[PDB]
């Protein structure tokens, strides 16, 4: 079961009452194609440290009397035997006909991370929170918990600026405390599974940003997850001038934001390599956007791409923009669901779709208004399927399900109203993903690190280091726990993810050997670097860029089992 491909979709609690979101509700979910639904979003309560609803009315009270609950052709009624209404009732009602679709509550997000910062301050608060998650999934019929903490990183000024008053004083400890949080959640959830005779899940949505990851020093938490969802989107957008892809798959040496770095990092494939340090591919999901970002008055570039703009796209090119002060005046971002961009192209023959064969995503360009908007289409879905099969990925997650497209029942020829275009939300790309994931078959089981099959030696190898972008300075402590001195000229090897490049060893000599998603680094010491019994020697060096961890550590051709 665990090697099955996964297609994980985020459900937006806020969409059902919003014009720009298409009034999307639970009966509009792509139930025939998704394997998991992540409900977005719950939060942490500031005073009790327990899981809490964001829009309680939407989640458990709304009766949908003014909305249309219909699946296929049949009217869907709320189950009157449940003690709650809202989205949660509709989810449980649909689950009866889709018993193998897993439902998870997602805690966090960009605007729901704030009270994680105070909850992680003490072990008792973490225990309270974790217990409250168990209580919540039992109460509301969820199959698991997804943690979307944005972000448990020491990187200053990362995450929502509204929360700097809580995140900035805590930067040095966030990663350690997050690791404790995830481990505690796993322990409590596993106990609840045994008690209930049910297999509850724990997942996390995680950063793909090298900037954020530079402030993450311990990725052990990943081993406690059923799967790790890489947020391989928001790579580019209106926060800066670089007119570039939202969600590229492959490294692009023409991405102007990274053109001088040792490799292009703002693409799924770099994050894949990063996380291979701690997980097999079959536990990693690719993040796919069904939304856009974009710019207007683009200067230079070719069809806008690789150009510059200080003005994110506005107006009809930004229907999902934030209403910061409730004027109806939206903050420019070029942010749209995919169906709205399709409708804009129906109305404007000079808004045209292009394909980038390097990054393997499409984009839309209006050559007269100089408007560039990212895009996603059948061709990029197909490229993403190829990548998923080629890399043995566990599947994909989608942010967010109301951005996929289908034909609009409320289409009005010639209308410019948001919900009267040819297209509205639908399942076109999600069904295409589901079909491709079925066709490629289950994941392969990635073999264990080879070091476990080698003869053991009682040597302990501890790899530590410090990151000062773009340089990782490593320090490896080697402790001899045998009863005989280890002569100089010993060697240690480790597998370094291809998100990073080994630069130099500060002592002795080294070699680098290609090894799949890693380079095997072999450090051969000098004859004078003897390790006495019960003694420790330290060697250092430099690596370019960052990596989730190292694997497959050997010492003198043996497995260093420590003491
Ligand atoms: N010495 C300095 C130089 O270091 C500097 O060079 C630059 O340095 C950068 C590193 O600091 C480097 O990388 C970029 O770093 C910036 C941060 O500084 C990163 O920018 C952030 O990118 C995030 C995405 O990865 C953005 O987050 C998104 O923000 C949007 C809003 O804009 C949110 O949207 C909301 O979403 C919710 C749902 O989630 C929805 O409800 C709302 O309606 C939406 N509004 C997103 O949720 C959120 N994820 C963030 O805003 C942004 N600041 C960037 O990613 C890194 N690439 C640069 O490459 C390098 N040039 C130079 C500068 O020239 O200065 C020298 O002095
Ligand atoms: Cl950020």
């Amino acid at each position: 079961s665990e090697l099955n491909r996964k297609l994980v979709g985020y459900f937006p609690e806020w969409a059902y009452s919003s014009e720009a979101q298409g009034y999307f509700n639970v009966t509009d979910l792509q139930w025939d194609s998704l394997t998991h639904i992540q409900y977005s979003f719950a939060m942490v309560d500031p005073s009790t440290n327990k899981i809490t609803l964001s829009n309680k009315h939407a989640a458990i009270e709304e009766d949908f009397s003014e909305f249309d609950l219909n699946y296929n052709g049949k009217k869907i009624e709320l189950d009157p035997s449940l003690p709650y209404k809202g989205h949660f009732n509709v989810l449980q009602t649909m689950k009866k006909n889709y018993p193998d679709v897993s439902l998870l509550i997602s805690v966090g997000g960009w605007t729901g991370t704030r009270c994680f910062y105070t909850m992680i301050d003490t072990d008792n608060r973490i225990n309270t929170f974790a217990d409250s998650c168990v209580d919540f999934i039992r109460k509301y019929g969820f199959d698991g918990v997804d943690i979307d903490f944005e972000y448990p990183s020491s990187t200053s000024q990362s995450g929502n600026p509204d929360d700097f008053d809580l995140s900035e004083p805590r930067r040095t400890k966030l990663n350690e405390r997050y690791n404790i949080l995830i481990k505690t959640l796993r322990e409590k959830i596993d106990m609840a599974s045994k008690e209930d005779g049910k297999e509850y899940l724990l997942t996390a949505a995680v950063t793909a940003s090298p900037w954020v990851l530079g402030g993450i020093s311990d990725n052990t938490y990943a081993k406690y997850l059923d799967f790790l969802s890489i947020m391989s989107y928001d790579y580019h957008g209106g926060w800066n001038e670089y007119v570039e892809h939202l969600a590229g798959i492959y490294p692009n040496k023409e991405d102007r934001e990274t053109v001088t770095q040792i490799m292009p990092t703002l693409c799924m494939d770099w994050a894949y390599r990063y996380y291979r340090g701690v997980l097999p591919a079959e536990k990693i999901l690719m993040g796919i956007p069904y939304y856009t970002r974009g710019w207007e008055n683009v200067q230079g570039g070719i069809n806008g791409l690789h150009g510059s703009s200080k003005t994110p796209a506005s107006g009809k090119y930004n229907i999902l923009g934030d209403d910061l002060n409730n004027d109806g005046v939206l903050e420019p971002a070029g942010a749209n669901p995919l169906w709205h961009v399709l409708n804009l192209m129906e109305q404007d023959p000079n808004l045209k779709v292009y394909w980038d064969e390097i990054s393997k995503v499409p984009y839309v360009w209006q050559n007269d208004k100089k408007v560039f908007v990212s895009f996603e289409n059948e061709k990029s879905i197909d490229a993403r399927l190829e990548y998923i099969q080629n890399k043995n990925l566990g599947g994909a997650l989608i942010w967010v399900m109301n951005g996929d497209y289908g034909l609009n029942p409320n289409y009005v020829e010639g209308s410019n109203k948001i919900n009267e275009g040819k297209y509205t939300f639908g399942d076109t790309l999600t069904k295409r993903l589901s079909q491709g994931l079925k066709k490629m078959g289950v994941c392969n089981k990635t073999p264990d690190d080879l070091n476990i099959s080698l003869e053991p030696i009682n040597v302990d190898v501890k790899f530590n280091g410090k990151y000062d972008h773009p340089n990782y300075t490593y320090s490896i402590d080697i402790t001899n726990y045998t009863d005989k001195e280890i002569k100089g000229g010993w060697n240690v090897s480790f597998d370094l993810p291809k998100s990073a490049v080994f630069k130099s060893s500060w002592g002795g000599t080294y070699s680098v050997t290609d090894n799949g998603d890693f380079n095997t680094i072999t450090l051969t010491s000098g004859a004078w670097q003897n390790i006495a019994p019960n003694s420790t020697i330290t060697v250092q060096g430099m690596i370019g860029l960052c990596f989730s961890g190292i694997r497959n550590v050997t010492f003198n051709g043996m497995n260093p089992i420590g003491n």
